[PDB]
């Protein structure tokens, strides 16, 4: 398979993590678009992560148990639907060039959606985590979504002190070769 | 189970359609929404997590396909709406644009219509290229129609041009002809105007 990836795309980071956790090799093509062995194209990171679970079930990125699965998807969709979309490069571009919102107002916009969303993420992780990772002994869709969100929030100057369990989970993920391999800074298109 | 719904919430509408397709819409309860509340008082948020959970609660008729390829295609279109359109066009976001950045109704209008045009052009193409049947997944409505019908009602109400999406308009018409969608509609809610 091929992944049309950019090193600094949060959605590409999500899928590079999932591919690294499966141990699947693919060809980065410097979004995202996964092209499978049949030439089918997929661009929505959370659909790709679900599909990878069909392509190579073990290790599993989304739980089988219906309640554990609902809890994992709840936290993944909080990130994918209620934080990231508002803070996209395309949205900040629109705010500057079309509405002329200055760097500082764009900061406060960025920080407002992060603060609301990460407070809820911290709550859900503390409530529903089953072990070292959200799903127990292995990282999955929750870590695929939280790790890029935290990197983005950090880089935009957000206060992350109110989210100690998110920061702890982030550290347990960034200690793993799979996350290190997927990281922006280790990508072939990275300056 | 109970579903805490507001008549005018798009994400509530998505889950009221899902419940109506299952034949469980006695569970709906008027006035972040929606919230599904089970037997033992467990609260589920996230409209797409709730739709997925309803397939565990009562598998038939299925809102998310079993076949992996068909599932990836249905989730691609559903997530296009739920991730790339609706979150930018939320009441919550439009309040921030008004009350914080002082953007007028006219610039708000144009923001709404930009994310709508970008998203629905891509949605029209996915529907045309990947649909399995009269509905996206086949002969029955599912997660794709649960996301599209609320998004088209919203776009129409905000004055968006929907002429460029004839396949989306046709699918919307097939859904709104069904009793399950008519029951789920905002206009038929107990809390409606």
């Amino acid at each position: 398979m091929q992944l049309y990836s950019f090193f600094n795309s949060s959605t590409s980071y999500r899928v590079r993590i999932a591919l690294a956790l499966k141990g699947l090799d693919y060809q980065v093509v410097p979004l995202p678009t996964l092209v499978d062995a049949d030439g089918r194209r997929f661009s929505q990171s959370l659909a790709i992560i679900d599909y990878l679970d069909a392509v190579q079930p073990e290790p599993r990125l989304i739980p089988l148990d219906p309640l554990h699965r609902a809890q994992a998807l709840e936290l993944a969709l909080l990130v994918a639907c209620d934080i990231h979309p508002l803070n996209n490069v395309r949205v900040l571009k629109y705010l500057t060039q079309v509405l002329g919102i200055d760097a500082e107002d764009r900061q406060r916009w960025y920080a407002h959606w992060v603060a609301e969303g990460l407070a809820a993420a911290e709550t859900l992780l503390n409530r529903h985590r089953r072990g070292a990772f959200f799903a127990g002994a292995a990282a999955g869709i929750v870590e695929c979504c939280l790790v890029p969100q935290l990197a983005n929030a950090r880089r935009m100057g957000c206060d992350l002190a109110p989210y100690p369990a998110l920061l702890e989970l982030e550290g347990r993920c960034l200690a793993l070769e799979a996350f290190q391999r997927a990281s922006p800074e280790r990508q072939p298109d990275y300056l």
